[PDB]
């Protein structure tokens, strides 16, 4: 019943039977005969199909989707963490980080800033991942309170990204919400390759909670077992060298979640500067756009999430492939009325490329002709 | 400005100058010329004054105090702990304990049971003490929420006992309450003798948070620095062999807190059976009654707390020395409507001696002629 990693050699054999040109000729309602992971790999490796042409086909295949875009702003509630992800500044071994923690007052104030001054109705809560069971349960309790508080304030969509979750931890968080509340669980596998995953997330049975590959990857299945609906798998582009392997696994994961009746967003965040302890791979824009295009095309009902990790010039090019736009800063309680968000190197998880305030980014998108759901521009008679 | 442990040899010299008979002849308003710790030691060691006579004088000296008694019921919100107190079953090294954690639903349900079925308006929240800063802050957040939730439900008095607290941890808890809310910080020093304290609470700089004697003992001073009022020091009778040393220090601590304008309760809980890793001292009833009498007499405005650690027959004898009566069970979420509270050895901190439900214990006290404030007997037109 739980998700099982596909064997790449099997998907390769099926990809060899896919007619990629006939796939591109499909109407926006119809589905290929082969599996989505196999179709995705075939489109990726057929270089007679240009990346630009692949992106155009993906945007058209997702063009009927309504709403075209909705938004959420990240709110890091703390930068404490018990794990040791080597590409992340919040790793416990990073003794240079200034550790911060948002209480009841600060979380509420940040939510009111985002709601009233940035005009957003979507928010995402983030934490580290913690080792001992009591800390994990206490973390689930606080984030559950934050989700309930956001929903009561009028937030229409709430993401959370707080590490892997077991059944009893989901129970604690779940007591704050209802099974039909608009709440999305985010658990990015980062890499679906166990060797690259272990290289960056560390070795198991050593008090490093994220090193357990299997507890992490089945978190969505525990979430769905409890009766919830919205999920968000992800791949950290730049860890594993073989991008074709990650797109097969991510599409396979999305396809498994869809078969369970889940609504899934798909995230492929690209690496950003951080206080790392291991080098990462720089993925060019053409590979990255081709990756997004192949995922968006094969999974047309699963929105890609695009964030301000990417610079403004890249957002202009890739926004048509996305179904979710997420501007903000990965710093603890960084927002302030009328000021751009803080992204202090001393306390942030990484350095974003676009620090413009969300209401400007989202307002420029709307001014360009794409409405953004869960964004209420605080202009005119809506100002206050 | 912080509390300083008195040197026992100095208090001994002053105690030698105290006229114990003239002390007993003092009117209930007047105060001895010597220090309270010195008067307490003198009364303790003057065996020409019987314990029964000492208890009679203490009850009369506290007889004018109004209300004569108020009550609170303990609610252990979890039995996880990072420390290693050798007389406590919740010590981390006790791998036989079944660890439990109360979420939003369970805490609320327990509060409603105590309010509506037991008729109490006082509650105390308890946890373990935790090592890493994030866990301590997350614990302060949850307990702060529980305090606010209890007050909003109509609880007129809330204790908390969650270990030592630093300034930033008090800030997190404090964001849930106001500076004039009826909230009492409980931090029992257990033993004021550093050698006995280290023997039972462990050695410092080893990840055992309660081993830091000094952080614990100045917690009340941080609480008062933040502008709060109600505090509750305590001695665990049965750790240190020399009871005269502990009464000097506890009375000295209460006197320091009084000089800072604080309202203080004084707790001298007696040892109870537990999954210990070190033997404790059995203190007889006569020594214990003499201890309570000397503390109650010298600190007449600071209520002694009497709990269901003590059997019914002892409560009958010592209740006149107390200003607070606290019935309940040291098990996680143990209360159930119409049933006696659970005290399961597999999950409790220790085994209480009186498991009768609080509304029976408190109702029998009231039937005997002592009203109990913050107790609303659910009988008659107040039933349902
Ligand atoms: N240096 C970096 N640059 C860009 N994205 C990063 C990054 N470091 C981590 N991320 C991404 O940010 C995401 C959420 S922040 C991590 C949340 C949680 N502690 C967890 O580990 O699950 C991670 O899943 C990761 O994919
Ligand atoms: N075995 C036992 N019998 C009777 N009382 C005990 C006991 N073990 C601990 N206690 C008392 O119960 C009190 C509150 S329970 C401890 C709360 C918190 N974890 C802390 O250590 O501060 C302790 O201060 C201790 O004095
Ligand atoms: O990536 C996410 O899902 C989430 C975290 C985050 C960080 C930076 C910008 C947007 C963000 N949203
Ligand atoms: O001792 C306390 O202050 C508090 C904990 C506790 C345990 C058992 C009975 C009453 C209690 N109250
Ligand atoms: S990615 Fe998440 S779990 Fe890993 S070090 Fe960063 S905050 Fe911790
Ligand atoms: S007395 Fe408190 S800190 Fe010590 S082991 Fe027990 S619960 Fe933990
Ligand atoms: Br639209
Ligand atoms: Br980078
Ligand atoms: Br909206
Ligand atoms: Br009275
Ligand atoms: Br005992
Ligand atoms: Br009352
Ligand atoms: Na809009
Ligand atoms: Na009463």
């Amino acid at each position: 019943g739980d998700f099982v990693l596909p064997e790449l050699e099997d998907v390769r054999a099926e990809a060899a039977t896919v007619d990629t040109r006939a796939v591109l000729a499909l109407a926006e309602g119809e589905e290929p005969a082969e599996s989505r992971a196999a179709v995705a790999l075939a489109l990726w490796e057929d270089r007679s199909i240009g990346t630009a042409e692949l992106q155009a086909a993906a945007e058209a295949r997702c063009g009927a989707r309504r709403p075209r875009l909705h938004t959420f702003v990240p709110l890091y509630t703390t930068n404490y963490c018990d794990s040791e992800c080597k590409m992340c500044s919040m790793r416990k071994g990073n003794h240079r980080l200034d550790r911060k923690f948002s209480g009841r007052k600060e979380i509420t104030e940040q939510l009111e800033i985002l709601y009233h001054h940035e005009g957003v109705r979507g928010v995402g809560f983030l934490t580290g991942e913690y080792e001992d069971k009591h800390t994990r349960l206490a973390s689930a309790f606080r984030i559950g309170w934050a989700i309930r508080t956001a929903l009561d304030l009028g937030f229409e969509r709430v993401y959370f990204n707080i590490g892997s979750m077991e059944q009893d931890e989901i129970d604690v968080l779940g007591e704050w919400i209802g099974r039909e509340d608009p709440v999305t669980m985010c658990v990015f596998q980062e890499s679906y390759d166990r060797e690259t995953y272990r290289r960056f997330m560390g070795k198991t049975s050593v008090g490093v909670p994220k090193a357990d590959f299997d507890r992490r990857v089945v978190s969505f299945d525990r979430w769905l077992d409890a009766g919830y609906r919205y999920v968000n798998p992800g791949v950290l582009v730049g860890l594993h060298d073989d991008l074709s392997a990650e797109l097969v696994s991510l599409v396979a994961h999305g396809d498994h979640l869809r078969s369970r009746g889940a609504t899934a967003d798909l995230s492929v965040p690209r690496m950003r500067p951080a206080m790392k302890s291991r080098d990462t791979t720089r993925v060019g824009d053409d590979d990255y756009l081709r990756l997004m295009s192949v995922v968006a095309f094969t999974c047309p009902e699963q929105r890609l999430v695009l964030t301000t990790r990417e610079p403004q010039e890249f957002q202009d090019v890739a926004l048509g492939l996305a179904g979710v736009i997420s501007p903000g800063s990965p710093d603890v309680a960084p927002y302030r009325a009328g000021c751009e968000a803080r992204n202090d190197e001393k306390s942030s998880q990484f350095l974003v490329a676009d620090l413009r305030r969300p209401r400007h980014i989202l307002g420029r998108i709307e001014a360009s002709g794409t409405p953004v759901d869960h964004f209420v521009n605080p202009a005119g008679e809506a100002s206050r």
